[PDB]
């Protein structure tokens, strides 16, 4: 158990020998030229994230670039994110470029298109064309990064709205509004988001960071957007308010991985609800055996500061407690003044937190939730992790093309190193984003098609031997998985 | 598990009628009044501190007289507990009350004397008389909280060292100085704190935070410093510095409970540690059964604004998922801006914690490091719990006199309430620092001894249908327990 | 596990201070004198077994006159069953049984084994021939066919124990199936904890002879680790040679085999089929069972005028004696069929109500000492259980 | 658990499509032709016994030949067993001279009389010398010593007999039921073949039908965990041979229906110190996959036999179909519960060292015998002793 295992830890001994959680940075000024992208690699980024509601085509296309040419100059595989913008509800524009809103005011929001150039105080505009429909007496209206908050009182008529000023606050142009409580309809992917989508095919991006996602059928809208062409891409879903919170069964079930985006809740959601939520999230992707993103509000202060607060550090120690693949980094590295020590800073949070994390409760706890009979893969995958702890096994080979087991293997959590050996650099890359795993890039090409497979075992091995996980004596537990046909092998190292 | 129990959460679901967790105030000028201290215990106080490092003994004694006066009104029971200054170290005088340090400067710090008030940037003293004897060439002194960073080069004599400035700051009189990865042998209580402790002890307290326990043979010292009419007064061991956690397991059985003190860890010890650190100290309170406080840095920026940040909300939440019995607040509450809401939103905060937090895992991880065979005391606190869990009972009634088979009780987490009833009032105040107990006083000059245990039994029962915890039909798991004991699956009329 | 306590297991060691299962003798020509009974209680002889397929009512009266004699001179309490003759269509009860278990009811006896039960609806006929004088005499059902078999679910949901008839049920299914059949019955009256006896060819080649057949003396052992709690012997000791011997010898056989059982096994096993849930009373006596294994206690004291908690507390097998002090004498001897149970009588009329339980559970206590199960030092589990008030006390003695 | 087990039973059901427990005969003036071993082998012969107390080596060759005719006419792989007269020494004059004939006639085991120490099982070892290493030496346990010593036993020896009858001379009968629990347990836990022996349907010698009594004595010895059962005076001088064979058959079968696998893995898994070693993971491993996706049948490729054994050790509740290059290790597997053996002729099919072939000659078995069909699991497994660094491999197979 986790309690048991804290009485015999101490802050002194000597960290573990691998971290097993991922790191993801997302790319700006500070960090987008190549040798500062190494700078990063080296610090521990594994995902390179692009930001797509700034910047066009070209500025990103810049990332990509520079990005292949840094881990390419350093013989690293590094995967390559598109965080899309996602659709919007903002306000319209004010007299005078400003709107001073005082409590107690009385005021009216509008849905017609006339009032985008010319609001008040009194009467402005707010572009969900569905606002009307969807909001009822009572409702609450966050504008500002949920700063003003108006209260709904009655319908004015089919395209306004009553409402009560509840805090002074002075308002700018096109400002972010958000409906707590409400079930909004935009649609999936913006007129924005099918343009970005679509380059993002064309230059081979390995993962979506879909924004805004509320159900299941927007996933497959995603999909659908990517197409034919774009049909290996990973979609991580963003869940951003209680919509995705809510259908996130489902949602999980139609998408490769989830984003918990705690800025983007707490903005509705109480502060100690996202914190719970963030609980939810995390334990039903690792039950899934998905990948998970910590994100947003990571190490906020380092953006500027040479160090973090006491809470920052804890908040991103307990991403992992909670059992997160990934944590994010949003600012600290895309415009932020210490990029390299915020990474590097964030890789020591994560060793240290996995070295008093007891990886068999994790295990244990994910077996236990298993309906018997168990279908072929996950008895052999479930079994071979069970190897490890029962042999005490120093390293694990999967043998994966597509990645799909060796997440599978990953999803029971063994206490030693997951190497995978594949055919494809599209998962050495895709695999970055899940925890205690790392590629051997094997050459079918140039080496054979190995369908032997003893090749690959021992371009695996080698691998664990030269990162020093094994040596001449100890275990090393070999899976194949792909009517599906599988092996189990536990290795003695030569 | 609790992996398990994550699934079936949801953030929508009306959150539990009870909070285990108990919150622990620093009293000061924004709370001293006996009306804001009424504020205070509304919004979740349970707990009264005091911080001796400031203020003299008649203001103690005016917080002392308005809790009492402001719980009496209320009609409940708070805690008062005394929080010593302790030993330290401190740097002396500067001449012109300054002294600016630059980088890459050499500088010389001294153990004499005559140069406590003439100190200078190239040279100055710190109190520590046995800072070369203990310090060697490559170790480092922090001065100003930290800030200022020194690095030992050589022994000039056997009174000053040769120091290398790292970092440029500015230091003025009497600064406090720490000795990272240095055995510091001062005394364990100060000429101040055996002056307080006695204060203490003659104003009645209910448990002392002794500050800068680093080893067993102190907690034994503060026992000795209280003296005989102060041996039921309990002691919670602050731990500040790396010989607190090196010595932790002696230090908990020779004391009452411990304060996790994150802030004067993390001058010292990594901050990434301190929060492992964290989770080694309350897991091992757990199974030893006493009371562990998670103190310092808590809510700290809700003192000026009049919201915490997301980090430091997730910051309480996980010290409840650890395990931590109390949460302290200090700044927020003795010198805050908003008093009551930080009291009121760490309330909320530890509510909804424990929605999502699973007891069981808490309960069977216990129960799987007794030694059997168990004794008498062990074996029906355990039973008991487990008679909770196997019949879903809605709460718990303990009768303990001195707390002690409430605290075993609690130790092994029951998922419902526990009301304690017993004969003193003090019992009931220092239950305040035990998560998830509630106490009734039952006045044995006023209503008899009560041999037959009936009386006590009713009492507590009555309460726990008065606050909803229990109707007619639910289990309620009643307990009393040399070593005479005796359990009661109870069925509610 | 039972493989991991045959592990440690040596069969020279001395063997268990106590005996769990308990014995029931067949009365004929051969035991029927007081002087006889006499010899098999101290052979080890609980209950008295008076078969109504032979004999009138004056000879009965013998036995049952002299069962009390000789049980009142060694100072013990002794209990007596009356088996019926009885007659697949036929009805439960014949006219001579009906005639046979007035007579059984004015006489007071203690239980009835009901023979040739086939359905849950014969057990209501027996209770009815009873009347409402007998409703508190215990009616164990007598397995013998595939009908019984076959219907065992609702008989021993009606029934309070069941009786396994190996020979009667060895006429119409093979050997090797009444084998398994023992198993599942015994079994179902375990988790059921009501009383199942092992009967009919036991040690049955020692009623002429000196000693029985090692395959006989295996029999006797493998009911004991099935988890009966009563062995029987019919022809043995009613028109058997050696009587007294053949008594001896099967409660050493019982004894040897008791050291060689696991009792956590059955604790797991029974604890493990309980619904969640659980009701006051089934948590009350399987927390007090846990608690023995978990202190290492030596002995348990019930406080049951009935005998229901008594039997519910045996039903979970704790590592110990069980030590039931009881207001009623009927009580006592019908506890008799119920394994590691011992009965103390306490006198009320005599002795007050005791409405503190002090005195019964001291009195209880006392019985441990003077029985060698406890002494100063060792832990005693005691427990009350009659809105359903329960008491669990941890004692040490003094 | 056993308790939970036996609520769920029906004796009005169908009995299992397989016998796990293994069936000894004494041969006799009854069952020595070749006519009489045929109906012996039908009736559920796995290994046929030569009592060396008596005849002389012309009589032990005509059993020899005799056996070996009929199972190569029903095409059957049969084990010889040679138990030794004995005596005090461990071995006789007439024991080492009998342990050699047997050496030159090829048989597949010992059953050494009268073991009373571990120092004695190297006597036999050595009287049986170099040409006999492959033979396995089961020990008869007979006395106190015996019981006394059983761990060092054991330890050196490849099994254990359970004489109840020697047993019972100067040990009470009650303590000798006792006796018989520890030593099959403790068989089970080393993995060593058991067997309990004497006294088991001896009155069906001249009698039709045995006692009531003797029938459950046959079933709690595959309720305790026993490999083989054995019959003596039943089918050597016995009115009866053919249907003693049978009715143990039909007990045997019953017992097993009744009998809870997982218990006895559970119990044995328990049992194990961690880390384990390679290939007693392996194993176990594979044992509990068979659970887990409740596999119809298990495929070893051991030819020693080792790993059969292993694998057999944690009681799967499905067939054990053992892939062996050896017909000999088809003959020694015949003491092992719940394995049946399929010989693979490397000479004439080829070394398949990629096992491929093996694999599925294990499999097409396993299908012949109705153990699994198109859509069922099989769990095939092959795992090397330590000498050989202790190499394996586990498939769990989807059958076509
Ligand atoms: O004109 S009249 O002559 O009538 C007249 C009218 C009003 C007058 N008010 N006088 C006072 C005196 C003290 C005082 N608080 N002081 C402290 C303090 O504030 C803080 S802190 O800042 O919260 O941390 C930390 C302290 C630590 C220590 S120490 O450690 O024991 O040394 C000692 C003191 C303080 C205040 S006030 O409450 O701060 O306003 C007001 C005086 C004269
Ligand atoms: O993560 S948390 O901290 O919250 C947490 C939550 C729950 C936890 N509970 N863990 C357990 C413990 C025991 C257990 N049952 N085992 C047995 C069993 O099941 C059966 S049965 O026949 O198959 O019924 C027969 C047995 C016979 C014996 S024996 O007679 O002594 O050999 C011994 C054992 C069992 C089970 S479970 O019921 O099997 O799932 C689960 C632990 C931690
Ligand atoms: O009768 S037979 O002989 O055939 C027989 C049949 C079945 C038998 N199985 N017995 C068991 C089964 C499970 C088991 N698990 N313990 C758990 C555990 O250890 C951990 S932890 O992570 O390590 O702390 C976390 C758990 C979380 C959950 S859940 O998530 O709440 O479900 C549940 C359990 C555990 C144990 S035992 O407690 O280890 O003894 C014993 C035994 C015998
Ligand atoms: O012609 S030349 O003169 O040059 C010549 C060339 C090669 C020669 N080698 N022939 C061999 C010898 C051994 C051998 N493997 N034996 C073992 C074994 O197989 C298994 S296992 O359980 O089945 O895995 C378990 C063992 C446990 C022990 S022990 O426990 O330590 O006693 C000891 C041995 C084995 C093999 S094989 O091919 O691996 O079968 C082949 C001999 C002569
Ligand atoms: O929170 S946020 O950090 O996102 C944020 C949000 C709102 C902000 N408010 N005003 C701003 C700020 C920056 C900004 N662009 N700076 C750019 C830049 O610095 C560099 S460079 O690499 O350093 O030389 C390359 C750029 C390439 C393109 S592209 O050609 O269109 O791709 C576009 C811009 C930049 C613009 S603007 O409208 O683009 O002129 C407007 C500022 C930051
Ligand atoms: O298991 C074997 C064994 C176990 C215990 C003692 C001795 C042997 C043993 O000698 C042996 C063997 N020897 C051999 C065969 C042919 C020629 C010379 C020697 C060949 C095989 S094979 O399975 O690889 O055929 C298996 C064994
Ligand atoms: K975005
Ligand atoms: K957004
Ligand atoms: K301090
Ligand atoms: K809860
Ligand atoms: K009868
Ligand atoms: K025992
Ligand atoms: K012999
Ligand atoms: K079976």
């Amino acid at each position: 158990s986790q309690l048991a295992h804290n009485l015999t830890l101490s802050i002194f001994d000597p960290v573990a020998n691998y971290r097993a959680a991922r790191i993801i940075c997302t790319i700006g000024p500070s960090t987008q030229s190549v040798e500062a992208l190494k700078g990063l690699i080296q610090s521990g980024m594994s995902v390179a994230r692009m930001n797509f509601s700034h910047g066009s085509h070209e500025y990103h296309q810049t990332t990509i670039n520079n990005v292949r040419q840094a881990a390419a100059e350093l013989g690293v595989n590094i995967a390559i994110a598109l965080d899309t913008k996602g659709p919007e509800i903002r306000t319209g524009q004010f007299v005078g470029g400003d709107a001073v809103m005082e409590r107690g005011a009385t005021c009216y929001v509008t849905t017609d298109p006339a009032f985008a150039d010319k609001g008040t105080k009194d009467k402005f505009y707010i572009d969900y064309q569905n606002l009307s429909k969807v909001v009822r007496p009572g409702n609450y209206i966050y504008i500002d990064d949920g700063i003003l908050i108006l209260q709904v009182q009655s319908h004015e008529d089919e395209q306004t709205l009553e409402c009560t000023v509840t805090n002074s606050h002075t308002i700018s142009d096109r400002r972010g509004v958000n409906l707590p409580g409400c079930d909004v309809d935009l649609p999936a992917v913006s007129a924005k988001d099918r343009v970005d989508l679509q380059f993002g095919v064309e230059q081979g991006v390995d993962m979506i960071f879909a924004s805004f996602i509320r159900s299941a059928e927007q996933v497959g809208d995603v999909r659908k957007a990517l197409g034919p062409k774009g049909r290996d891409i990973m979609i991580i879903c963003k869940i951003e308010n209680h919509q995705g919170v809510q259908n996130i069964d489902s949602i999980i079930e139609e998408s490769d991985g989830i984003m918990v985006a705690r800025g983007d809740l707490g903005v509705e959601i109480p502060a100690e609800k996202v914190v719970v939520a963030q609980k939810i999230l995390i334990s039903k992707c690792n039950v899934a055996g998905k990948p998970v993103i910590c994100a947003t509000q990571m190490l906020e202060s380092m953006t500027y500061n040479p160090r973090p607060t006491r809470a920052e550090v804890s908040d991103v120690a307990n991403a992992v407690f909670n059992g997160a693949d990934c944590v994010m980094l949003s600012g600290e590295t895309a415009k932020g003044k210490y990029p390299n020590e915020v990474v590097q800073y964030m890789a020591r949070i994560c060793l240290e937190a996995q070295s008093a994390l007891n990886e068999y409760v994790f295990f244990n706890s994910i077996k236990k939730l298993q309906h018997i009979p168990m279908s072929a893969d996950e008895a052999v995958c479930s079994s071979a992790v069970n190897s490890v702890y029962e042999t005490k096994a120093k390293a694990m080979v999967v043998l994966s093309n597509t990645g799909r087991s060796a997440r599978l293997v990953a999803k029971y959590r063994p206490n030693c190193p997951i190497v995978c050996v594949t055919t494809r650099l599209q998962t050495c890359r895709q695999l970055n984003i899940t925890q205690g795993v790392e590629s051997v890039f094997f050459d079918a090409d140039k080496l054979g098609h190995d369908e032997g497979k003893e090749h690959r075992v021992a371009a695996g091995v080698e691998f664990a031997k030269s990162k020093g996980y094994v040596q001449t004596g100890d275990y090393c537990v070999v899976i194949h998985a792909d009517g599906y046909a599988n092996q189990t092998r536990i290795l003695l190292v030569e």
